[PDB]
């Protein structure tokens, strides 16, 4: 199983996901960087359109948005048995153009894992 | 602490809540009955209105609404440094009436634990 943690790391920063099953439900809570939070909650099942939750900023200033919480809800959701609730939050300290370029492949790569967990064990 | 776990049990059945603190943002976690679920979501800060995403019946019929995630984000939203999410998922199967009375109270009390821990574990 009801819980797993998976590991991505590119262009030398870490996201990190950690799965937890409840009934036929899921919650994803992803982070990364140096300052982990939760900046944006997307929501969604199988059958509907995700809806996406935006936090006022983590630390006052203006960051980029990498639309992290959306793009692993796009990837994982015709895997779904129930309803799913992804958590984002990964903060880099002066992070960089390629470190930026990164969010998206380490997104994916952690939603590859966790697609490859769900079907292991089917809830 | 970053991790707590409450409980209350009142006429006959258990309501639970884990807290995850990450940065200066709050995750928790509301299960109870039988079939723990995630039904309701719940999204706040100290000084924004809170939004609830409400999910598909988790088994298809249609169960009353006791409100608990939205109830819980009234009781500490003062206390909040950050960003909350709350989840909620209670079902005991062939609830009785005393049972769903119960959910005030119960969510009141893990409320005023998870207050408590706050202001003991300041973030
Ligand atoms: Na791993
Ligand atoms: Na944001
Ligand atoms: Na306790
Ligand atoms: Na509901």
């Amino acid at each position: 199983a009801a819980m797993a943690t998976f590991t991505t790391e590119q262009a030398g920063y870490q996201m990190q996901a950690i799965l937890q099953v409840i009934g036929y439900d899921l919650l994803i809570v992803v982070t990364g960087g140096t300052n982990p939070h939760i900046g944006d909650v997307t929501t969604l099942t199988a059958s509907t359109v995700p809806e996406t939750v935006k936090f006022p900023s983590h630390d006052g200033r203006f960051h980029k948005d990498n639309f992290i919480s959306e793009r692993m809800a796009k990837r994982i959701q015709r895997y779904l048995a129930g309803s799913c609730t992804i958590t984002a939050g990964i903060h880099v300290n002066q992070i960089t153009k390629a470190q930026i370029a990164a969010a998206a492949p380490m997104t994916d790569d952690l939603s590859r894992q966790i697609i490859s967990w769900l079907q292991a064990h089917p809830v």
